[PDB]
């Protein structure tokens, strides 16, 4: 019994809750989806340049 | 992230803004080409003095 409360307590301290966890890493996949989207925007961005008078 | 501020910092120091100085080599290409024009014309100045009792 104190074994399956401390296995318990440790569990809490330290398995992953997987539900939780793939909350956190899916906005990091969107977020690296979208990072991944501006910076390929952002090097198209200064094509702007080239019409001045060139 | 300071990094990344101090590039800003020294880009504004150092780079040229393209859309700011295709301004001023245009004002100066159409001043040359004027003052080509102009020093062309200039040069055809004296010759009045050939008409005149010669």
């Amino acid at each position: 019994n104190i074994s399956e409360n401390t296995s318990s307590a440790e569990s809490r301290i330290r398995d992953t809750d997987m539900a939780e966890e793939m909350v956190e890493y899916s906005k990091n996949n969107i977020l690296a989806q979208a990072g991944q989207s501006m910076l390929a925007q952002a090097n198209q961005s200064t094509q702007g340049v080239l019409s001045l008078l060139q």
